């Protein structure tokens, strides 16, 4: 509270470490459904159903331009990628299985890096 602060967690490497994680996700062979934004002109239903589209290129741009205030907002956008994928795709589809694999991959890198 006022003039009573918790100890300082060192966050000075967070930017670099999230960049590294994102590189690893971008280079995973199952990243293909997530590399670019879904083309809302060509994919029926996507625009109306998925209220907050997200993709890795958009996260990369946001990260590169200071649009994440902290590592939790970065993680929120990554998870939104996989949440959207589960919303729109059957579990037993190539894209649906890709999304589950990438979420697992991410959460392991996240734990190993920060927790």
């Amino acid at each position: 509270s006022m003039s009573v602060k918790k100890p300082k967690r060192d966050d000075s490497k967070d930017l670099a470490l999230c960049s590294m994680i994102l590189t690893e996700m971008e280079t995973h062979e199952d990243a293909w459904p997530f590399l670019l934004p879904v083309n809302l002109k060509l994919v029926p239903g996507y625009k109306k159903v998925i209220k907050k589209p997200m993709d890795f290129s958009t996260i990369r741009e946001k990260l590169s331009s200071g649009q994440y205030p902290n590592l939790e907002t970065f993680a929120l956008d990554v998870r939104l990628v996989f949440d959207n994928c589960e919303t729109f795709n059957e579990d037993d589809s190539d894209i649906g299985r890709a999304g589950h694999n990438m979420r697992k991959y991410f959460e392991k890198k996240w734990t190993d890096t920060f927790k």
